[PDB]
């Protein structure tokens, strides 16, 4: 039900979303650390600086600075670039970050995973 | 294709304990483009896995020139217009490289496998010759 729109997995089968099933019907703000837990498997959270954009009906921006989370307000980028997605795959090969001129990233990957950086400037 | 004088890499820098470090070749008179860009790739290969990475090299020698390094295979990129004119603080002395900084654009993404737990830093520029966002 809840998914990231600015970070994706690179896999042998294609692009895979970070998605969490909202069982308790909580809010984006209350489940953000679950996304960080998911990314924790592929990058070093305590050494990385990056933003998390969560789509939950509306869009909610967050910054993760070495594990510390903050709410981001004045951002209006539309991560609506038509992308093709899959869900099944065998192995992860990289982590894909959609960056913007106001939302850079600093990533230290795990297990020789690749860091992919793609730019959007729409709104 | 040939150049003369100093050539600077303007979209890739080292992140070090002392700050940002620039790659430059001080004399390029008789050397051709493929040899010049190869030298930058060789320098970068100490910090990233060239055979698995895909990125762009933007160099400035009077004019701006664009190249793509796809798993070690270098190609010239035509019809690019990003100017990479953001003023930046550089240093030349350092003791430890902690990451590689990539200035990426809508047309020039990057796929980087770093070495030695080095960080990958990605910063966007949107400034172009003619779009009215540079300078």
């Amino acid at each position: 039900a809840m998914e990231l729109v600015n970070i994706f997995l690179e896999t042998d089968a294609g692009r895979v979303k970070f998605a969490i099933k909202n069982t308790d019907d909580v809010c984006a703000s209350e489940l953000i650390n679950k996304f960080v837990e998911l990314l924790s498997e592929y990058i070093h959270i305590d050494q990385s600086e990056f933003y998390l954009v969560v789509k939950d009906k509306d869009i909610f921006y967050f910054k993760c600075d070495r594990g510390s989370i903050s709410i981001v307000n004045n951002e209006f980028y539309v991560f609506d670039e038509p992308l093709l997605f899959v869900k099944d795959f065998t192995n992860v090969t990289g982590v894909e970050f959609i960056v913007t001129e106001t939302m850079p990233c600093r990533i230290i990957p795990k297990n020789n995973h690749a860091v992919i950086s793609v730019v959007t400037n729409h709104k």
